[PDB]
């Protein structure tokens, strides 16, 4: 199988998980296609995918925020397809804040009224990914056990 990683990273977190999440997926037999948001263009573009995989921190301290990159990728959603279409959101935050994350519940939700089917929860990773790297290893692996 055929994936897409599309991240959205102001100080390079979200980055390293696609990252870790990216290599999970090929060193499993698949065929992956990792992203910047800073350049995707909505335009078809989940099309030819068996798992799209999706990521962006949060920012904002009243309302939630998505990485800045991603906006403009989050805005144009429902122009890539993602009907019937198999998904999974993950991105990084600090639970010292109230929505936590509140970027990865944004992202799975417009998926939803949208039609892809999320394959899994989303992976909410509180601090630097890198010390929570297991959680990481383990929930890209969950997601290939899913499909
Ligand atoms: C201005 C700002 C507000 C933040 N907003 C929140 C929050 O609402 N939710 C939370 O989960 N993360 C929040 N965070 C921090 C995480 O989004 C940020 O530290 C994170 O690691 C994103 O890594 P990145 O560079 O890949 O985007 C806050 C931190 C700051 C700087």
């Amino acid at each position: 199988a055929k994936a897409l990683i599309v991240y959205g990273s102001t100080t390079g977190n979200t980055e390293y998980t696609a990252e870790t999440i990216a290599r999970e997926l090929a060193d499993a037999g698949y065929e992956v296609d990792s992203r910047d948001a800073a350049s995707v263009e909505a335009g078809g573009l989940f099309e030819g995918f068996d798992l799209v995989l999706l990521g962006c921190s949060t920012w904002g301290d009243d309302s939630i925020e998505l990485q800045d990159d991603f906006i403009p990728l989050f805005d144009s959603l429902e122009e890539t397809g993602a009907q019937g279409r198999k998904v999974a959101c993950f991105g990084c935050g600090d639970s010292s804040y109230e929505y936590f994350c509140g970027a990865v519940d944004a992202i799975e939700e417009k998926l939803k009224n949208l039609g892809a089917e999320i394959v899994q929860d989303g992976l909410r990773i509180d601090g630097d990914p890198r010390a929570a790297r297991d959680d990481i290893v383990g929930w890209a692996h969950d997601v290939r056990g899913a499909i």
